[PDB]
């Protein structure tokens, strides 16, 4: 029993960390078999930084500009292009260390491990989600560019989030590990801001669930909704619509658990209305929005 | 910026997780060196554990009943001994991977990361705090026995609890490595619970420095107290006492923010006796203690290991 939230173990993603320097700046790369991925600021200066031209800027680069640090040893750039907002870093030696993985780009709402690195050194890991307004509320200082977030499945580790920058408002913009951006940034320091960020309505039913199955049963009520009624409401407080994919989604769920999905939002729209009257749910004041569907299951009996 | 619950890398004690089996009892051991350690009832059965004599139950064993599993490899018990309620089982070979390491034994209050396991196999990673009443809130299911908690300094892991139980309120009960229980527990199959609980001071004050660093400042006002004065407040809500000690330990937090000590307490002693508006604190609308002054700076400064 207990419902904590919980970050994948970290091992496989240390052993592929390093650190790249151009001139006066430093970040970590991810090194996967003999490619070293980092971000491409990392061949900016701060004068560049309003309006890089990046294609001029990597043209005037050589081999041996790019200091890459694995450990003690100097590891040797033999090679070098860009794909997107991502650096990569040809070297002459595999990483032993390179786990099973895959790059995928992950959909709003999905949940991730970050582990945060400066210097290529492993600093802690934590369990983070993709907002609906494409940033991530990560805890991250100078230095932390080329941090990475993944899950593991069975033993292939799947990345699907770089750390590139902090946006003026202190939440965290990068891409995934093929240089595109999540949401309508782009890596140079003009104004730029969110939308507005919204609740992930299918984790939070999520987690209700969870709290069903762990034993608490205090905010279920004797109402159900229909989906538009219940969309309608939800809105009003900032939470994402639901849609007939999410309602899907929930199924398996709302079968171990014998309370249907739209049984099971009469509640929230409840919730919404009453808050928690000095009372919690599996330890949160709160209504939580960052497990989903599947990490429920994963983590619950 | 941001502030997040954070854990240890888990590299270094991924490496020494293994399961340990006897008769149809299967749990994780944590492997270091040519010795497996993990909780002494895996030798109970179903009537054992409800009155169990572990010496005469480890008597009657021997090094062929302990099915010792390093992933597909499998080692070879060639000594088993017990020390309080750990099991050691010494094995053949030594395992490779074994980091450098210390056991040691925490206080109530103090934070640790807690590797969960299955059958073995690392399955995740969370970071939680020694309450006063010497439990932990955990999140473990059937066959986490054996999974560890530790912290990491510089490069040594020190390992300060292992995992035997759930108690029937949900929350978990274990050793240090040494096979000595946190709190006033027994491995046995009967009725057990933890005392009242209460909320450790100096890791809220930590927390609240942690928000004031991020720029969350509204709770802060123009008042100083007194340690004598804040804790006959405190004791009334089930607070722990701040000493003097506690004061020193925030000093690189006043420091680093400008704000004394004895006037984030002013700060504190208010949010008791009024609550918070309708307000959060680094999005929580509860007071957060299970991160240690220690967590915050080294969190809020890049530390690394
Ligand atoms: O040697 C190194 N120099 C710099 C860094 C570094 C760089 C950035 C960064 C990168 C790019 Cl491309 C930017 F457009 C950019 O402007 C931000 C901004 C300002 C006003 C309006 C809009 C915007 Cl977006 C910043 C960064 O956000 N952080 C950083 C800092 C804290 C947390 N997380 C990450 C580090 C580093 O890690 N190492």
């Amino acid at each position: 029993s207990g419902f904590r939230k919980m970050a994948f173990p970290s091992g496989k993603v240390e052993g592929c960390m390093v650190q790249v320097t151009c001139g006066t700046t430093t970040l970590n790369g991810l090194w996967l078999d003999d490619v070293v991925y980092c971000p491409r600021h990392v061949i900016c200066t701060s004068e560049d930084m309003l309006n890089p031209n990046y294609e001029d800027l990597l043209i005037r680069k050589s081999n041996h500009n790019f200091l890459v640090q694995a450990g003690n040893v100097q590891l040797r750039v033999i090679g070098h292009s860009m794909q997107n907002c991502v650096l990569k870093l040809k070297v002459d030696t595999a990483n032993p260390k390179t786990p099973k993985y895959k790059f995928v780009r992950i959909q709003p709402g999905q949940t991730f491990s970050v582990l945060a690195c400066y210097n290529g050194s492993p600093s802690g890991v934590y369990q983070c989600a993709m907002r609906p307004n494409f940033t991530i509320k990560g805890s991250f200082l100078n230095g932390s560019c080329g941090s990475v977030g993944f899950n593991i499945d069975y033993d292939c580790v799947s990345f699907c989030y770089m750390h590139h920058m902090e946006l003026p408002t202190g939440v965290h913009a990068g891409t995934d590990l093929e240089g595109n951006f999540y949401g309508p940034f782009v890596d140079r320091q003009t104004a730029q801001a969110a939308g507005t960020d919204t609740t992930i309505t299918v984790n939070v039913l999520a987690w209700l669930y969870a709290a069903v199955i762990n034993g608490d049963r205090w905010f279920l009520n004797r109402f159900t909704t229909t989906l538009n009624d219940f969309n309608l409401v939800a809105m009003k407080y900032n939470y994402e619509p639901l849609t007939q994919d999410h309602v899907d989604i929930l199924g398996p769920l709302s079968a171990q658990t014998g309370i249907a999905v739209l049984d099971m939002c009469a509640s929230l729209k409840e919730l919404l209305q009453n808050g928690m009257n000095g009372r919690t749910i599996l330890g949160s004041a709160l209504l939580e929005d960052e497990f989903t569907p599947f990490d429920v299951v994963r983590q619950c009996s």
